[PDB]
């Protein structure tokens, strides 16, 4: 891997390089294995030089890596440097997943998540991949939902055609039965905000959390996007979680609730693959 990103690196992390070898691409930028001079490995992601690239993408992530790392055996990487163009961090290697690890991640993602948030939300615009995703703070989550996790991609998957005004009316019955479906109001979580198995790096001691969308939700998100593409030892983890820091009565019911944004954010890069389980999972939300 380039010359280039190993000059990156040593600029912003004051490190002297090694070596660097591709790990391939992930939308718009291209991943790689950094290893300084004392052996030390980063996991770095870098856009092309020259390319034009997303105003605050990597900010959102750094930002979000840094806030969200602040708990007791935080899951997640510790971060060597960053700018517009490069994020270096803690390379990881990983693990089969072991159910003794399953149950060190459910304690974990309990204390990442009940270091809570002032708001749901962020003080730095967010993404979700490519996307935006609106992170104007708020302090009630049926709203912050709605307005900001819900409709947005709604209306941007209408427009594409992914979805029909059938479709569309149905997460409409969602919204307007939001205030029902709920639950009980509870502080905002600091949230991973795509939390499913491939963004979950198996260790001997639990795992590490991957290319967050980070920002204060509600803590069901996390599970739920656990839930929606599975994850080895599921059970253990939530087990293991709810020993600690118990979810709210009726949570079982309220998965599709939550799993309404990131099957809209699919839908919306993937295309059609993803409608019917969106479809499926809002019709469960209603009757939930
Ligand atoms: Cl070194
Ligand atoms: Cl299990």
């Amino acid at each position: 891997g380039v010359n280039s990103v190993a000059a990156r690196v040593t600029e912003l992390t004051g490190r002297e390089v090694a070596a660097v070898a591709e790990r391939g691409h992930s939308h718009r930028w291209h991943l790689y294995r950094v290893e300084l001079a004392d052996g030390t490995p980063l996991f770095v992601k870098a856009l092309p030089d020259d390319a034009p690239a997303l105003d605050g993408l990597f900010r959102a992530e750094a930002l979000g890596l840094d806030w969200l790392g602040r708990s007791f055996g935080s899951p997640v990487p510790q971060v060597a440097g960053w700018d517009d163009r490069t994020l270096a961090m803690e390379w990881v290697d990983e693990r089969p997943p072991t159910p003794e690890a399953a149950e060190r991640f459910g304690h974990q993602l309990a204390a990442m998540h009940l270091a809570g948030a002032e708001s749901f939300g962020a003080t730095w615009d967010g993404y979700i991949g490519p996307l935006p995703m609106d992170n104007t703070p708020r302090s009630t989550w049926p709203e912050f939902y709605a307005e900001q996790r819900i409709l947005p991609y709604l209306r941007r998957a209408a427009d594409r055609g992914a979805l029909t005004p059938g479709d569309v009316r149905l997460v409409e019955k969602v919204l307007d039965a939001l205030d029902h479906l709920a639950g009980d109001p509870e502080p905002p979580a600091r949230i991973h905000g795509d939390l499913w198995n491939g963004n979950v790096l198996w260790q001997d001691d639990g795992a590490v959390v991957i290319d967050p969308a980070a920002h204060g939700g509600h803590r069901e998100a996390d599970l739920a996007m656990l839930a929606l593409f599975g994850l080895p030892y599921l059970d253990r983890v939530r087990d293991a979680y709810n020993e600690v820091a118990p979810l709210a009565e009726g949570w079982r019911a309220r998965i599709p609730l939550h799993q309404l944004h990131p099957l809209l954010v699919h839908v919306c890069l993937f295309g059609a693959a993803y409608r019917t389980t969106l479809v499926d999972t809002a019709r469960a939300a209603l009757r939930a």
